[PDB]
């Protein structure tokens, strides 16, 4: 009847044409996501970068070159996850996505989370941690590492976004992010 393909693309047709919010007149090219729509473990960020938004793909800058590498040391290939974040459309001069932004972009992520159906959810940075919490206010570094139960029982693993190592490059920060992705794979259902 229906393929996730085909429901992805349809995802992805629609945010080439959305006009939601105020970041549709800023970006060059949507970065919808990436990967392998059968995976149990979906990474999901705040949004594009400059590259992203020039490749029209998911983390593929520095901070994305960076995360593949945290995948490479956690025992997973790129090709076999899928990459997301809450906003589809680069904002001006990378600064942050309002709130306001955040809000009307999220439907597009829940409908990917849909088609995937995952077991356990990554979220890297606060934006990322604000959507599984409903929009409210928390502190990344605080919670960072505790499994939330959010829809269907499914899991999500808050830890610090990528672009955060880029800045401090201490060994233990990396291992506290390694440790909480080990996390999430946990939650993946065995076979
Ligand atoms: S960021 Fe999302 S809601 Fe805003 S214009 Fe882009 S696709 Fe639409």
């Amino acid at each position: 009847m229906y393929t996730r393909e085909e429901l992805m693309e349809i995802v992805s047709e629609r945010v080439k044409k959305c006009t939601a919010c105020p970041l549709h007149l800023n970006r060059t090219n949507v970065v919808v996501g990436e990967g392998n729509l059968d995976t149990r473990i979906v990474f999901v960020g705040e949004g594009p970068g400059e590259e992203e938004d020039k490749t029209g793909r998911p983390f593929v800058g520095r901070a994305g070159m960076l995360l593949t590498e945290l995948l490479r040391e956690s025992g997973i290939r790129r090709e076999d996850v899928y990459i997301c974040n809450v906003v589809k459309c680069r904002p001006p001069n990378n600064r942050t996505p309002t709130p306001e932004e955040q809000a009307a972009c999220g439907h597009f992520l829940l409908a990917q989370i849909e088609i995937i159906n995952p077991d356990v959810i990554v979220a890297l940075g606060a934006t990322a941690l604000s959507f599984f919490v409903d929009g409210k206010k928390v502190s990344i570094t605080k919670v960072r590492g505790n499994p939330i139960d959010w829809l269907g029982g499914k899991k999500v693993i808050p830890t610090f976004h990528p672009s955060y190592l880029l800045r401090n490059r201490s060994n233990e920060l990396r291992r506290i992010v390694l440790e909480d992705i080990e996390k999430a794979k946990s939650f993946i259902k065995k076979e």
